[PDB]
């Protein structure tokens, strides 16, 4: 799966350095893209696998989302879950909540990603997404 930001259309969450942020007309694109594997710390969550690098999850660190290898530690697969609920700004799309820190949600900030509070409306479409299946 690949997803668009709704406020920025046309950029896309990528890795880069192994980093977490949306761009436009990601090269190579299969850095935009990743298999969503049952939640690693809950299977009515989703985790996000790499597809370039397998075996290596998005996940929040310093509450910045990162790809890194996965550890067989309870914290590592809890900050690798997220639950998928409708969009803040938009229900017809969706939002990612974190399984271990329940009122931060993924949003991008001069385009890097994190986890953070959703307290206005600027926040709400930060934290907004669109799930493209490819
Ligand atoms: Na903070």
């Amino acid at each position: 799966m690949k997803f668009e930001s709704s406020n920025y259309r046309g950029y896309y969450i990528r890795v880069k350095s192994f980093s977490g942020r949306i761009d436009p007309y990601v090269n190579p694109v299969e850095d935009s893209m990743f298999k969503i594997v049952p939640g690693l710390a809950d299977p009515s969550c989703i985790s996000f696998e790499s597809k370039t690098y397998p075996g290596y999850y998005l996940k929040h660190e310093n509450f910045r989302v990162i790809l890194k290898k996965y550890e067989d530690t309870d914290l590592f697969r809890e900050d690798a879950t997220f639950r998928v609920v409708p969009g803040w700004a938009d229900e017809n799309m969706i939002s990612f909540q974190s399984y271990n820190y329940p009122y931060r949600y993924i949003r991008h900030r001069d385009f890097e990603l994190y986890i953070e509070n959703i307290k206005t409306d600027l926040d709400r479409k930060d934290a907004t997404f669109i799930g493209i299946k490819v």
